[PDB]
């Protein structure tokens, strides 16, 4: 089997991407944030505290003839941005772009933190990191990809995120028309539960490539590109007036700037992030100070190749016996 679904930016800055997901019988369609940095499929639901729902579409398991309460199971998750959610668990039929899993754990939110409530465009998350990170207790549950894998034509999914435009998530096949050149594959460590790999270096704009190993994760659920402070300083030093703002919480730059590109290494291959991809707009409405798309990972504890990086590439999440990651230009 295979599946293919369009993923769409939630707003004009690509702050996140949503992909429609069918849950239950009859289908209830929710727009989920596909997240290769976590491993829980959770949804706003009929069980979510009423005051914490503000415009999201909810899953109502009582209206699904295939929903079953997973007795005694609970979940609770906290993300790197300080947000969180928790609740109970059902199993139900879940389909993505024509690909169907029966008995998928659907984690129903009883509580969500304010940032989720305040974002009416995201109805939940669909985790695509390794199932070892799944938070369901006392019986850990598998991700959608883990459940589908054996049935897929090939044990892979691909992320092809757009810049200020829709893109595609495919399951079970590689669309050879969706990228240029070849796909360069690189080793993955699953030891921390992530799609963790090592970039071979970077360049800023038209500058020389610096060969240096940068360990990080391929994370579709993180908006920006988080790299070591040395690398980030080298990038922003090329932008007149850019500076790290303690009060804003990262590098900002004059909105009047044209940004340089940023290149990252994948083995001997090179992925070029155009400068415009690194502009995240005014820090507040009407401001001429703009938020940077490349930020320091110092204090995160890991480097994160988020959407800023991934959207410059066609990315293969290869779930073979020994997982790997593939990157191609597009």
């Amino acid at each position: 089997s295979t599946g293919s679904a369009t993923t769409t930016p939630i707003d004009s800055l690509d702050d996140a991407y949503i992909t429609p997901v069918q849950i239950g019988t009859p289908a209830q369609t929710l727009n989920l944030d596909f997240d290769t940095g976590s491993s829980d499929l959770w949804v706003f639901s009929s069980e979510t505290t009423a005051s914490e729902v503000d415009g999201q579409t909810i899953y109502t398991p009582s209206k699904s003839t295939t929903a079953k309460l997973l007795s005694g199971a609970t979940w609770s998750i906290s993300y790197g941005d300080g947000s969180s959610s928790s609740g109970d668990v059902y199993t139900d039929t879940v389909s993505v772009g024509g690909l169907t899993v029966t008995g998928q754990a659907v984690e129903s939110a009883k509580k969500v933190s304010s940032s989720f409530t305040e974002d009416s465009t995201i109805d939940g998350l669909l985790g695509l990191a390794f199932s070892t990170l799944n938070t369901v207790s006392p019986t850990q549950q598998k991700t959608f990809f883990d459940n589908a894998k054996a049935s897929l034509d090939s044990p892979v999914f691909t992320a092809d995120l757009g810049y200020h435009a829709p893109g595609t998530y495919n399951f079970g096949f590689i669309d050879t028309t969706a990228y240029t050149g070849s796909i360069t594959y690189t080793a993955v460590s699953t030891k921390q539960g992530f799609w963790e790999w090592t970039s071979t270096g970077y360049a800023v704009g038209s500058g020389t490539f610096k060969s240096t190993s940068i360990d990080g994760i391929a994370d579709t659920g993180t908006t920006l590109l988080y790299l070591p402070a040395t690398v980030v300083s080298a990038y922003w030093a090329q932008v007149s007036g850019a500076k790290s703002s303690s009060s804003v919480g990262g590098y900002v730059f004059p909105c009047s700037a044209t940004l340089p590109s940023f290149t990252f290494g994948v083995g001997s291959a090179r992925i070029v992030i155009p400068g415009d991809y690194i502009d995240f707009g005014p820090i507040s409405t009407g401001s001429s100070s703009c938020f940077g798309g490349i930020q320091s990972s110092a204090g995160i504890g890991i480097n994160i190749f988020g959407d800023v990086a991934l959207k410059a590439a066609f990315v293969v999440f290869n779930g073979a016996t020994t997982p790997t990651l593939g990157f191609a230009s597009k």
